[PDB]
């Protein structure tokens, strides 16, 4: 069948057009990485950094963000419906249930996560999320209970359109497969299209999606050469598509994300085109280079044999050694680079931006400073919450439902609630209000024998104010 | 002055405790354990991903080569597909240990109340428990 | 031919010993636990 | 309803009889311009101090070809007194404006 | 069988869509030619000196 | 290798340079090829 709508004069012809839009989103990704790493993002289309700066820092920040998103840790947290937890209230022993094996998909899920290597792939995308605006994930159907991967596609090969209200459109991804890789379906139909390929050429193999204008839907297929895949068609349900689309900072009414590192980027360069004249200063300055006066008596021929211990003919008039003599100059530059680095330091929650070898720091300084660092990193922490923890649980959730690895479980819980963050650890705030009100009972035991003060009712008023649920105190 | 910036800025890409070592100034005890807790932060890094790339691979190739060739004493059905747990997990210092004692330090801390009038320690003992996420199976 | 220095030499040697006193210590570092589908199955 | 419209336009900084709100940095702009016109001056002269260039006499005998030829440890035929290096020795400037 | 292959290659940086993968000395290798290249003048310096 | 009863089954170790692997998209393995460089006094006698 040919297809219409989105997809309606192929593929290839989809990812070309909306490549112009998306160019300069590339080139911006493009310079952050020349650098920090140049690997995550090369200069190819539209060698190694001078320094470490930016390298120790987007590994610092993709760490410490992977280690705050993704732990060994329980990181989600189930918890009943709020409509079906209203129909069992009072009903303990059939709500501990439903709870109970929320708890147990709070495990599946882990162990999903775990032993088809989430983590190593979400690291590489965190640094990609960062450097560059956006990510691609794609996590196929669990296909029976084996090694399920998760595939990452980098900005530039993929494309992505958007509509007003920010929702997915279309998406157009694009591998390059080499020839003898290929499935034997698409092999034999690539040279049987025209042109016999080598075992080592390189064919282009793009992956649309799309929405379609009647159903309320996607609708997929695999495209080579210019002709369609056999056997790649299929359909998924808008609320679930396996296909993801990270942006890092929005910019509601685009299709694609700005990020993290550009923000700071003209500094960056500032540092890396310092240290380029600094570290080429120092190779200057270490290179001894001797002055011979051919006038004079000294010969150069006998002062390069000379052993120590050697008298040589000659006077000391006639011999000098190249003097650079820039130290004054040097200061001011590396004090200049300094500085800089510093700054940045910052912006990368660098801990060793406390580094100041200016003072005799403080104690009571770098617990504040370091409340900085804690700071602007609950900022973009809070933020990736939203944008790529919550989409990919939500999609777990309904994918393992839908190749029935999950146990099924009284109808409460099959659209519950996930909560991610401090919740999940078990540190969240319900814990702090409980035991910030058992500690204020404590406050009233100089009075627990009371003259008529009814302790009955106070220690219900502290409750509410507090805000606990109160229900059976 | 140069290289001796740069030896710096490398030391802490290689984890070496001897980055702390800066000459410059009087260290202090505070910077020192901060300082520290960025070369645990990168580190923890490597390691959560060596997990997934060469630790785990290595132990499921094991299990499976093991059961194939009999060394494996049988086993019930339930423990032949099961789970692989690794890192702070299976030194046995995991969260797991750290939730219950940090539940059953919650429960002292309602002891200036032990005996209740009216306060009802059955119900609290119970929701302190739920919010940090244990079991509550038969407690 | 060996190298001016001996930072990266120390430097790389003590990435790797920190690592595979890490991962590969003489403890037991893996820890098998029963599936959760024959686990719901073995309830009380 | 007018009592629930679900466009929202926000202002930061109200002036009551106006439609727009001002913005919080607007009222310490100058001062952040003030840094970035100095910043540029700044960077640009750290460039020019570590920007290594030497002058050599072409009256002199020391001649510029030998010398960037020459490895760590050659001597070479040549005067100190042809040699020199450009200095900036803007030192004391630069700590006023830093 | 597919699932149990005692041949493992094993990658340090992934980098999904390739074969291979990237190493970590890689991405700080400008500063350690940078002190490489320097150590040697500055120990040829004081061999000098 | 295979446990192959209880004897002593060390590990093999290939660097990179002698050895050569190829993936798909979903980055599985799909083929490898290894590059022992035994000298012939030591090739098992099938071989040799």
């Amino acid at each position: 069948e040919k297809r219409t709508g989105l997809a309606e004069d192929g593929a290839k012809s989809v990812y070309e057009r909306l490549k112009n839009d998306r160019a300069p989103y590339e080139t911006r990704a493009q310079n952050c990485a020349q650098y920090t790493i140049p690997s995550l993002f090369p200069k190819d289309s539209d060698q190694t950094p001078w320094q470490a700066v930016g390298a120790r820092g987007l590994n610092n920040l993709a760490s410490k963000l992977m280690l705050a998103l993704f732990p060994m840790q329980t990181w989600m947290r189930l918890t009943i419906s709020e409509y079906e937890a209203k129909q069992l209230l009072s009903d303990p022993d059939g709500l501990a249930k439903v709870d109970e094996g929320l708890s147990m998909v709070e495990r599946i899920i882990m162990n999903y996560i775990e032993s088809n290597s989430y983590r190593v792939t979400l690291f590489e995308a965190l640094k990609q999320l960062v450097v560059a605006g956006n990510v691609l994930l794609y996590l196929p159907e669990p296909e029976g209970s084996n090694y399920n991967p998760m595939k990452l596609y980098r900005l530039s090969s993929y494309v992505v359109q958007r509509d007003a209200f920010g929702n997915v459109l279309q998406m157009v991804t694009r591998d390059q497969i080499a020839f003898g890789a290929l499935p034997e379906d698409i092999r034999k139909a690539v040279e049987g299209q025209g042109g016999e390929k080598k075992a080592d050429e390189t064919i282009d193999v793009y992956t649309h999606i799309y929405l379609d204008e009647d159903s309320g839907e996607y609708l997929r297929y695999e495209e080579v050469e210019g002709m369609e895949v056999q056997g790649s068609d299929g359909t998924y349900p808008k609320e679930a598509c396996p296909y993801i689309p990270i942006r890092m900072v929005r910019l509601d009414g685009e299709s694609y994300g700005r990020s993290y590192i550009e923000e700071y980027l003209g500094d960056l360069r500032s540092l890396e085109n310092l240290q380029e004249a600094i570290v080429k200063m120092s190779m200057i300055s270490s290179k001894v280079i001797g002055l011979v006066n051919p006038a004079g008596i000294t010969q150069p021929r006998r002062l390069t044999k000379a052993q120590t211990g050697d008298f040589v003919t000659g006077r000391p008039e006639d011999i000098s050694f190249l003097q650079l003599e820039k130290q004054a100059d040097f200061t001011v530059a590396k004090a200049v680079s300094d500085a800089i680095e510093a700054r940045l330091s910052f912006a990368f929650m660098l801990n060793s931006a406390v580094q100041r070898t200016g003072e005799r720091v403080t104690a009571e300084e770098i617990r504040y400073v370091a409340s900085e660092l804690e700071d602007t990193l609950g900022g973009v922490y809070s933020i990736l919450s939203q944008e790529l923890q919550l989409p990919l649980v939500r999609v777990l959730l309904k994918q393992l439902q839908a190749t029935q690895q999950i146990p099924e479980l009284p109808k409460e819980a099959v659209e519950p609630t996930i909560s991610t963050g401090l919740e999940a650890i078990g540190r969240g705030q319900d814990l702090d209000k409980l035991e910030r009100c058992v500690t204020a009972w404590a406050a009233l035991a100089p009075m627990r024998d009371d003259p008529d003060i009814n302790l009955a009712m106070i220690k219900l008023r502290i409750a509410n104010a507090i805000g606990i649920d109160t229900s059976g105190i």
